[PDB]
């Protein structure tokens, strides 16, 4: 196994995937690392085992198709670990807590909306359809655009909101255009 965490690349408390050569943080993995299971297998082996057992499931869907779908056990997964893919990206430090908003020219969000809120809000089953857990994430890089205006802080924004998309379309096997 890895000697760092898949998602913040530090050493410490390390669980180790049974099936792949991954180590996790406690808190890092999602679901949070399950406390018994012998074998342990991690959110990505959990993934590919759907990709396997349905190879159709990545055939080009719409994203409209998509975002209707009630969160059932195989959903709820698969959001479970896009939100493990923005976290994956340093950035998403940036994101992670509860914001503030002070600076002259600028008023903060009507809906605040974090990477941790919706982690909570995975964990509590709060989504009743991808949509909901997709306009969250959505709102988190759309209130920080807004906020930040001509600062080049907002740059920040879309590169993670471009890490979240392209995990997205890869996961939900939203179908190629140009
Ligand atoms: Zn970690
Ligand atoms: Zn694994
Ligand atoms: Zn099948």
């Amino acid at each position: 196994n890895s000697n760092i965490c898949e998602v913040c690349n530090k050493w410490g408390r390390l669980f180790c995937c049974d099936t792949c050569p991954r180590s996790f943080h406690e808190h890092c993995h999602i679901p949070s690392v399950e406390a018994n299971k012998n074998p342990w297998s991690c959110i990505f082996c959990r993934i590919k085992t759907i990709q396997e057992r349905c190879p159709e499931s990545q055939s080009g869907h719409q994203e409209s198709e998509v975002l209707m779908r009630q969160m059932l056990p195989e959903e709820q997964l698969k959001c479970e670990f896009l939100l493990l893919k923005v976290y994956c990206d340093s950035k998403s430090c940036f994101f992670a807590s509860e914001p503030y908003y002070n600076r002259e020219g600028s008023q903060g969000p009507q809906k605040p909306m974090w990477l941790n809120k919706v982690k909570t809000s995975l964990n509590e089953q709060m989504y009743t359809r991808v949509e909901g857990f997709v306009q969250d994430m959505r709102l988190i890089f759309h209130n920080h655009k807004e906020f930040y205006r001509e600062d080049k802080f907002t740059r920040l924004g879309i590169q993670v909101q471009d890490i979240f998309e392209k995990n997205f379309r890869n996961i939900f096997a939203i179908q190629e255009t140009s």
